[PDB]
């Protein structure tokens, strides 16, 4: 089982870390939605299907920089939503191919009342994501960790 | 690691169980040997041989059917002599090659004084052997259930 991203990076069997560096709104009203999609991004397949199956979670998702101060949000995993930064770990999607397949999450982030001027500088952390692989046939529990960086600043106007 | 029969039939990585049907000599007499030759139609191979090597034992077995009720015996396991029923673990052989090569376990049984006429009823089940795969990498410690089925009649003649 092993994961890549769009531009390349990769983390092999047994799990890792890479950085994912994603683009954002230029502005951003309080109450209006700043979506990251990584559905297009990260990818993770299964390196022999053919007898076992590969179940993926969110163990842990958080939040750094800007989005921790002035930023509320959830995130949605194959399908249903739940508290960014993470209160729990999600249930499991499944991945049964060789082929290369997206990881269904998508952060879902609004700026709070009290948010205003530059909330968001580029090329600073906006989270870490958790992507935990086990299986169906022994009892590896690998770590998947994705950093997510901001491709620009984001600014909330008052 | 992964283990095949002759007819085809297969155990995957991580474990399971199987059941073999072997061809057993027709008649046989009181003071003669039955013998079951497993090693002629188990075989099993490493599949990442480079880094890792597999390591397999007889861990235990029992008997069932006419090999329980008509027949003492012992086992065979790579060239020693062991008790059957087997309560104990055999020592270790290695495997680091993706050759299919055989699972060397044969038992041989031999007639109880009493016994006479059809001991061993074709279709029965007559034994189960677990293989034990460990390796020098993971804590992967899987079992493989044979078992054992008579193909035909046994007769023991009086
Ligand atoms: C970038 C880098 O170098 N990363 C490091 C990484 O390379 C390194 O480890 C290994 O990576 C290799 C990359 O290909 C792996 O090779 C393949 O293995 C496949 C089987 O994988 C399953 O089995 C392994 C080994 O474990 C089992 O087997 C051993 C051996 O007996 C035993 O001890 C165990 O108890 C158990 O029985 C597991 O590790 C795998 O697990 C990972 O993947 C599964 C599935 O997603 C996860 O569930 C799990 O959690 C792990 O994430 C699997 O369980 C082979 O099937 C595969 O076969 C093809 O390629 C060889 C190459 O010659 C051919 O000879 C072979 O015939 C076969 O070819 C066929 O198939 C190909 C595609 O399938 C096709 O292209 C061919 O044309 C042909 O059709 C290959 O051998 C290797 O398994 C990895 N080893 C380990 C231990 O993970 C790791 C290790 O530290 O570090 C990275 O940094
Ligand atoms: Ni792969
Ligand atoms: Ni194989």
């Amino acid at each position: 089982f092993a994961c890549k991203t769009a531009n390349g990076t990769a983390i092999p069997i047994g799990g890792g870390s890479a950085n994912v560096y994603v683009n954002l709104a230029p502005v951003v009203n309080v109450g209006q939605n700043l979506v990251v999609d990584l559905s297009t991004q990260i990818f993770c397949h299964n390196d022999y299907p053919e007898t076992i199956t590969d179940y993926v979670t969110l163990q842990r998702g958080s939040a750094y920089g800007g989005v921790l101060s002035n930023f509320s949000g959830t995130v949605k995993y194959s399908g249903s939503s739940y508290p960014f930064p993470t209160t729990s770990e999600t249930p499991r999607v499944v991945y049964n191919s060789r082929t290369d397949k997206p990881w269904p999450v998508a952060l879902y982030l609004t700026p709070v009342s009290s948010a205003g001027g530059v909330a968001i500088k580029a090329g600073s952390l906006i989270a870490v994501l958790i992507l935990r692989q086990t299986n169906n046939y022994n009892s590896d529990d690998f770590q998947f960790v994705w950093n997510i960086y901001a491709n620009n600043d984001v600014v909330v106007p008052t």
